[PDB]
């Protein structure tokens, strides 16, 4: 009896393929193909059609009836995550020279303070401590204010440089605390790599588009005007970078595409005036490298050559440096390695194998050359987690310590230093998490679900360890995976709400990120794969269902954004697997969107999905495309959110897709639109905003699942 809105049909027909006058791609269908969408005219583009507004204040009205009952346990949700955050909090301290460095954040302020005390003090607020740059000083009385570096002279620390954005162009300059010195430097991309003895540092302009194309060394006391440039890379698809060798004798020039590099050194040792480049392996197309310093003559470098698509690592001689003949770490199927940091007992690989992140050491033989058979991986006892070295706190050359952050879904991230050699470890600062959490009260692990093919996907899970595990139980299935990107199963206290009222937290690690490596996206789920995506996800869900965990009754899941395209098609295919969903700024409309140019980020995503104005794509999209795939079944409630104004997906994308659900489905179940109308088109996000719509959200689940109260 009581349906949402139906928006009503007005016939408009949509092109397919070659338009006179529009960039359709290299290769349109000619001829091309007409289909009618008779809900084309909730579009406007101007976000004001008046016709559009009455439709979308039905949707208001209907929201606001329909979410009277979750109003209460909403804003019991929102404190929750409130108690969640540190407003006042110290990061973890690191030595650099005779110091101890750290950041610290303030109750009542916006940003940071950048800090320090003397080597053998004890850092925080005190006589001790030293502020080295409040950045709400500089942010005062304006309106835009970002700062992209603070950059100590190594050795003394008596000059601090720092960049500054106040345009939001990403256009920096580099100025002087407090004007130790005068010399104030423009154009930059907002990096600051200092020279030896505080004599120049190192800077990056850029030219159009914004792509940084020079490198240039500024000396101290000098107009600007008088810098001298040390490299260009005038090729488009490039960009340029530059570092500091860690024992800090050597300058490291690179350029960089998507998928090749190239790099030079220079030698620090020999002065302001030397300015002569030494080249390391010529650009070769397809060949991607990175360069770190072993002392001043070796260099240890991270390579895709040879088909290696996992990268091995190579130590080659500065002498001779393209001979990389010396494999110290061979290809591995299993294993990632993203990239490599080298200190003078020691070298620190980064990556991934068998579906999280890991952390790798590899030390001297007694003989001073590094050495194979030493390769360790750092062991953790949970199953799922996240671990990362934290190089940016890695500031001395010679350490015997590790600078490591463990985060997991038990266990509020944790940094501390770990010993190369024994592999002790001492706490320096674990994230204090307030309303009553302690990690001893949940469990995390991996369980394996098998896709049509065979494939196993793996997925993270976390629960209270009070509920009953002999019975199945409610839960939430969360998936992305679009652009290769992870969801790794690190801590977030957004999650808190639901476990903490007795549910299982899941997420279901698909086709198309990139939690497997290399090709989990790009042959994984990515154009005419991406169907794995969403069969992969159903999969998980099955595999939760056959092994005890939950039932069809009893699970929910979400995704936002590309995540909300796998909800849309997730739902057509299998809604019997679900009681109840979310889908966040969902992209729905695949068809209709991405056929059209006009619509701004849909040229450069005929790159993720293809282009459905060529026959190659057209069926295929068409045949997982959500709204276009709505038919007469049962659908499980649904709450979609979404902006008037939001840049992450087309208002009218989501708003055709309820109304378009409401027309057909078969079941009395409720589609909530939860649609901002308020929010401009230069409005800023803000946060607390972000937890208020998590939090109705988070009701509307916990209300349908029936799991409203606290456990504990």
């Amino acid at each position: 009896t009581e349906r949402g809105p139906i928006a009503a049909h007005r016939p408009h027909e949509v092109v397919f393929g070659k338009v006179e006058g529009e960039d359709r791609g290299a290769n349109p269908m000619d001829p091309p193909r007409r289909r009618v969408d008779p809900l084309f005219w909730l579009r406007d583009d101007n976000r004001a059609d008046p016709e559009v507004l009455a439709h979308l204040h039905l949707e208001k009205d209907y929201y606001e009836k329909r979410a009277v009952d979750i109003k209460d346990l909403a804003e019991t949700i929102y404190q929750e995550h409130i108690s969640h955050i540190e407003e006042t909090d110290m990061s973890a301290p690191y030595v650099y020279d005779r110091f101890l460095y750290y950041t610290r954040d303030v109750k009542g302020l916006s940003y940071k303070l950048h800090c320090r005390v003397p080597a053998g003090k004890t850092p925080g607020e005190g006589e001790d401590e030293e502020i080295v740059l409040d950045e709400n000083k500089l942010a005062e009385g304006k309106s835009f204010c970002v700062v992209g570096c603070v950059a100590p002279a190594p050795p003394e620390h008596a000059l601090v440089a720092y960049s500054v954005d106040y345009c939001g162009d990403e256009v920096y300059s580099i100025r002087f605390v407090r004007d130790v010195v005068a010399d104030k430097v423009e154009g930059t991309n907002g990096s600051v790599v200092w020279g030896p003895n505080a004599e120049c540092f190192f800077y990056i302009t850029k030219d159009a588009s914004k792509r940084d194309n020079k490198v240039w060394r500024h000396i101290i006391g000098q107009p600007q005007s008088e810098d001298v440039c040390l490299y260009t890379d005038d090729d488009p698809l490039f960009s340029v970078g530059v570092g500091r060798s860690g024992d800090g004798k050597t300058l490291i020039i690179c350029s960089m595409s998507s998928e090749t590099s190239e790099s030079h050194l220079l030698d620090l040792r020999k002065g302001v005036k030397h300015n002569t480049l030494e080249m390391v392996r010529p650009r070769e197309k397809g060949v991607r490298y990175t360069v770190e310093m072993h002392g001043t003559d070796t260099l240890i470098v991270l390579t895709n050559k040879d088909k290696c698509v996992n990268g091995k690592v190579v130590l080659t001689k500065r002498s001779a440096p393209t001979d990389w003949g010396t494999v110290l770490i061979p290809h591995d199927d299993k294993v990632t390695i993203d990239d490599v940091a080298v200190f003078a007992k020691f070298a620190v690989l980064s990556g991934r194998r068998d579906g999280l992140t890991r952390v790798w050491t590899v030390r001297l033989g007694p003989d001073n050359l590094f050495s194979s058979a030493t390769l360790k991986e750092l062991h953790f006892d949970e199953p799922v987690f996240t671990a990362h070295v934290v190089c940016s706190q890695m500031k001395t050359y010679d350490a015997s310590l590790l600078r490591l952050r463990y985060s997991s879904m038990t266990t509020p991230t944790v940094w501390y230093d770990e010993d190369v050699l024994s592999g002790e470890r001492k706490v320096v600062k674990a994230r204090k998490v307030g309303g009553g959490f302690e990690s001893k009260n949940y469990v995390c692990r991996r369980e394996l679900a098998t896709a049509p093919d065979g494939t196993k996907v793996p997925i993270s899970l976390v629960y209270d360890t009070s509920i009953d595990l002999k019975k199945p139980n409610p839960t939430m299935l969360y998936g992305y995976g679009s652009y290769g990107i992870c969801i790794e199963p690190e801590f977030n206290s957004r999650f808190l709400p639901y476990v903490d009222r007795g549910m299982i937290y899941a997420i279901a690690h698909v086709r198309g990120g990139g939690e497997m490596g290399r090709t989990w996206y790009e042959v994984g789920g990515k154009y005419l794969t991406k169907r794995n995506t969403f069969m992969d996800f159903i999969a998980c869900a099955e595999h939760l269902i056959s092994s005890g965990l939950t039932t069809p009754a009893q699970l929910s899941c979400e995704g936002r954004s590309a995540g909300g395209l796998l909800v849309g098609a997730v739902l057509n295919m299998r809604p019997d697997l679900f009681h109840v969903a979310l889908a966040g700024v969902p992209f729905v409309d695949v068809m209709t969107t991405m056929c059209d140019p006009s619509i701004p980020l849909t040229t450069g995503e005929w790159e993720e999905w293809g282009n459905p104005n060529e026959y190659k794509f057209f069926d295929y999209m068409n045949s997982y495309s959500p709204i276009d795939n709505v038919r007469a079944q049962d659908y499980p409630h649904l709450m979609i959110q979404a902006g008037l104004h939001d840049p992450r997906v087309a208002y009218w994308e989501p708003a055709k897709w309820a109304s378009k659900l409401r027309e057909l489905k078969t079941d009395s179940n409720e589609v909530l639109l939860k649609m901002d109308l308020e929010s401009g088109h230069f409005s800023a996000s803000d946060r607390y905003k972000y937890l208020r719509e998590n939090a109705i959200q988070q009701a509307f689940v916990l209300k349908h699942l029936n799991v409203r109260q606290l456990l504990r």
